[PDB]
């Protein structure tokens, strides 16, 4: 909408208040106009037709538990844009300053959260296996990676490409998670995930055997189901992310660590300069080496470090 640069008030779906840039015309609209071409928060209202209608406020006040699912939302994917500007000097997820649209109350009691090739859309959950999903900061990072990388890699959504899609949307989504610096982790959706359960969540980077995900190449599934695997053959690649940024011994095989930020920028360099649609684990391994040489050096620390972590997981 054409408007006012204003600043809303509320809190998320975790209880947290926190500031959110809005639009004055009449009502006060979720569209920060601060991040490039705006970022833009929609309410689907508990249907699945899409975007939905730009969130309108009377008041700019958002402490409703309705409100909650659009206030962490549009909060996130912010923090989400200043993270790819601020750490990668990337502008939104097309480079461009694109616009950044989400929508929130997808369906009814929608276990799930997605990137749909335009827009971020994110479920309320059930109440008992998830809590409204944008709650997740890493969800929200996780899922605008997604466009991050269909405007860069393009990596096909199957089999091993589509596994290396998934891990890619996972190290971001942590990474992000890191930036803000909020009770960060190497697990997926443990903030939204089981409001009954303490201590899980959907993925583990640090252990994927933890919920049944392979961590060695000898262990991907190979069967069709999950796009031919693509959230559990993802836990291979995190795997080799987590040893690469904080070191250990698996499988017998020592890694040294390098810590995140050097994580953040081989990952970034290999999807931006070296990925392709259907690059495959091996491909990935090539892509992080050449990243790691052309930052560091071929015979520096980060070089062996990847080396180290691939072959951890069984990936050559
Ligand atoms: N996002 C993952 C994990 C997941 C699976 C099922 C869910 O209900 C929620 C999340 C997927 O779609 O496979
Ligand atoms: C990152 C978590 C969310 C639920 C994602 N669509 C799966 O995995
Ligand atoms: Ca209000
Ligand atoms: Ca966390
Ligand atoms: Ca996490
Ligand atoms: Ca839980
Ligand atoms: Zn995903």
């Amino acid at each position: 909408i054409t408007g006012t640069s204003t600043v809303g008030v509320g809190r998320g779906v975790l209880g947290d208040q926190k500031n959110i840039n809005t639009t004055y015309s009449t009502y006060y609209y979720l569209q920060d106009n601060t991040r490039g071409n705006g970022i833009f928060t929609y309410d689907a209202k508990y249907r699945t037709t899409l975007p939905g209608s730009l969130w309108a406020d009377a008041d700019n006040q958002f402490f409703a538990s309705y409100d909650a699912p659009a206030v962490d939302a549009h909060y996130y994917a912010g923090v989400t844009y200043d993270y790819y500007k601020n750490v990668h000097n990337r502008l939104s997820y097309d480079g461009n300053n694109a616009a950044i649209r989400s929508s929130v109350h997808y369906s009814q009691g929608y276990n799930n959260a997605f990137w749909n090739g335009s827009q971020m859309v994110y479920g309320d959950g059930d109440g008992q296996t998830f809590i409204p999903l944008s709650g997740g900061i890493d969800v929200v990072a996780h899922e605008l990676t997604h466009a991050v990388t269909d405007y860069t890699a393009g990596l096909i959504y199957q089999n091993e490409s589509g596994a290396i899609n998934e891990a890619i949307s996972d190290i971001f989504g942590t990474l992000v998670e890191f930036y803000a610096n909020k009770n960060p982790d190497w697990e997926i959706g443990e903030d939204v995930y089981t409001p009954g359960i303490s201590g899980d969540s959907l993925r583990s980077m640090s252990d994927p055997a933890k919920y049944g995900d392979p961590d060695h190449y000898s262990k991907r599934y190979t069967g069709t189901q999950d796009n031919g695997g693509v959230h559990i053959n993802s836990g291979i690649i995190n795997k080799a992310a987590y040893l690469i940024s904080q070191g250990g011994t698996h499988y017998g095989v020592s890694v040294v660590g390098i810590g995140r930020d050097k994580l953040g920028k081989i990952f970034y360099r290999a999807l931006t300069q070296y990925l392709t649609p259907t690059s495959n684990f091996s491909q990935l391994r090539a892509a992080a080496v050449q990243s790691a040489t052309d930052l560091y050096g071929s015979t520096s620390q980060e070089v062996a470090s990847v080396k180290q972590a691939f072959d951890a997981v069984g990936v050559k």
